[PDB]
Formats: C-alpha cells, structure tokens, sequence
C-alpha cells in the first residue's frame, strides 16, 4: 500500500495472510473455512494466516491453517486478468472472535464515489521495495467507469473497475495482491492489477465481487 497509514492491530479481522515461507498475496476470510483471493496468487503448498498485524513476529492472536484446496475461476485469463478471483478452502475451521472475523459479501455493487478501506502487506513505494512488517491500509473512493476506461482503453472488462486517486501517491501495489476492498462493510473489490503503484492517471483495477456473489455461493455449497 502506497501512501496508506498504519490500520493498527487486528483492526481489520478479516485479512489474511497467503504464506508459502514468505508473504506472497492477501486474501479475505468470508466464513470460517473459506477465503477469497485473486487467481493470480494460485500457487500449492499455502497456508492461511489469520489475527496477523506483524508477519515477521508471532505477537498473539495467529492462527496458521494449510489450504485444503484453491479453486481458480474456470474462465480466469492470465492475459487479461479478466474472472480474476479465487475461493481456498481451509483445512479446518478459523476460530472467529472480534480479531478473527469474516466480512460479508455485496447484495449490490456499488456506486463511483464510494468510499472503501484497501489493506495489505504489500510494498509501500512507487518507486522501489519496502515491504512492512504490519497491516497498511487506505482509504480510496471508486472511480467512474469513464475514468477507469479513459486510463485504461480496452483493458476493463465488466468484472473490474477502478478505485483510487488519479494525482497518484496512494495506492494498492505488489504484495497487496488478492487483498480486501471493503466498502460500507461489504467485500466489494480484491486487488487485481495496475500499471505500476501510485503513478498519475494510472489507478487501481479491482475484481467487482458483486458480479460472482452466486457463483462463490454455488461453489462452497458444492465443496
Ligand atoms: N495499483 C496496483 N495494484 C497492484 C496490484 C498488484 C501489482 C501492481 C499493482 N498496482
Ligand atoms: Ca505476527
């Protein structure tokens, strides 16, 4: 996160860690065995951490679960990033309290100008790697679809759109990758993709989760 501020800790349950001896995406805890994610962040041998502020420091709170299964989007494309979304299934059930909470899915999509909260572990510079050790997080509005499309002609499908700010220095980036957009306590985004992080009139790009709400319900009720 670009040009975020520190969330504090544990102040956003429902993130969540994918570690394969290192941070490599975020993800959002739905319910006690499922977790969303980006099809970009596919990759075996995960394990979920949950209650995580400090990566680098079992403070408390962790919970460390393997990934029983990762189910990429049948119509995901790595060239476009288009259906980019991924559902795992935990191993065992999270043991939810006020630290470990899921976050609900949309009922709507929502509308330009909504205010929403993006967190990650992902670098913080535009310009160069400096990875946190806590939560970073960020307040970013959802930019019209003109903009969206005007910034990035021919590359919007229907199941993204644009959050952020067009004058740059604030930003998702590399790291925050399968993370949380939570608007008006609703999942409404996962942190898909961008040219660069925080650079001038290129925002943000972001799955539009109310476009697969039946789709998740039908496949966790068949997993
Ligand atoms: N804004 C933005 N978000 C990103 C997520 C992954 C890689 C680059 C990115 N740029
Ligand atoms: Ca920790």
């Amino acid at each position: 996160i670009v040009g975020g501020y520190t969330c504090g800790a544990n102040t956003v349950p429902y993130q969540v860690s994918l570690n394969s001896g290192y941070h490599f995406c975020g993800g959002s805890l739905i319910n006690s065995q499922w977790v969303v994610s980006a099809a970009h962040c596919y990759k075996s041998g995960i394990q979920v951490r949950l209650g995580e502020d400090n990566i680098n420091v079992v403070e408390g709170n962790e919970q460390f679960i393997s990934a029983s299964k990762s189910i990429v989007h049948p119509s995901y494309n790595s060239n476009t990033l288009n259906n980019d979304i991924m559902l795992i299934k935990l191993k065992s059930a999270a043991s939810l309290n006020s630290r470990v909470a899921s976050i609900s899915l949309p009922t709507s999509c929502a509308s330009a100008g909504t205010q929403c909260l993006i967190s990650g572990w992902g670098n913080t510079k535009s310009s160069g790697t400096s990875y946190p050790d806590v939560l970073k997080c960020l307040k970013a509005p959802i930019l019209s679809d003109s903009s969206c499309k005007s910034a990035y002609p021919g590359q919007i499908t229907s199941n993204m759109f644009c959050a952020g700010y067009l004058e740059g220095g604030k930003d998702s980036c590399q790291g925050d990758s399968g993370g949380p957009v939570v608007c008006s306590g609703k999942l409404q985004g996962i942190v898909s993709w961008g040219s660069g992080c925080a650079q001038k009139n290129k925002p943000g790009v972001y799955t539009k989760v109310c476009n697969y709400v039946s789709w998740i319900k039908q496949t966790i009720a068949s997993n």
